[PDB]
């Protein structure tokens, strides 16, 4: 599609890294062969290291909260008890049992391509798709439509492929700043 080397797709990038507050929520769905997860969730983000996840089932419980700043990292389970550690990514993959691309994903949630190289842009010069690799995982993310009634737009329909595993990420809507 379009190339990287265009003005619009580092306006489109700046704009995007110069909000201090994203907020959005949707639909989560995590599909393996061991199980399929499918959750209600908000998340909150501020400047780039302070963030919040909240997670429900679809009978409208919560069922986990993730706050995150940098240094401390907590996490409150279903049945209320909190649990405190170092790492986002680590304690969410071993208090959910799912090796969910957390750090990746702040960045891609975004549009944005982290530290991903691979990846095209669509005829918004928009990210449409990216390919990486880190430690043994290498994620396929496809975007499927951006909800452009914020400015600068931001993605509503996400794809990650890690092989085996496949998670879904459907946003109903954003509030930045």
């Amino acid at each position: 599609g379009k190339s990287p080397d265009s003005p619009q797709w580092r306006q489109h990038q700046q704009d995007v890294r110069n909000l201090n507050q994203y907020q959005t929520r949707g639909a989560f769905a995590y599909i393996s062969d061991q199980q399929k997860v499918y959750a209600r969730f908000f998340w909150q983000q501020t400047g780039q290291d302070r963030y919040r996840l909240l997670l429900t089932n679809p009978l409208g419980s919560t069922e986990l909260e993730l706050n995150a700043q940098p240094g401390n990292v907590q996490l409150v389970d279903n049945k209320g008890q909190r649990y405190t550690a170092d790492d986002a990514e680590e304690m969410i993959g071993k208090l959910t049992g799912m090796p969910i691309p957390l750090n990746s994903l702040r960045q891609w949630i975004l549009g944005l391509p982290g530290d991903a190289t691979d990846y095209k842009l669509d005829d918004q010069y928009r990210l449409s798709e990216i390919t990486y690799s880190q430690n043994g995982k290498n994620w396929k993310v496809v975007y499927g439509g951006y909800d452009t009634k914020t400015q600068p737009a931001m993605p509503a329909n996400m794809e990650l492929t890690d092989g085996g595993q496949r998670i879904k990420l459907k946003m109903d809507n954003w509030i930045v700043k």
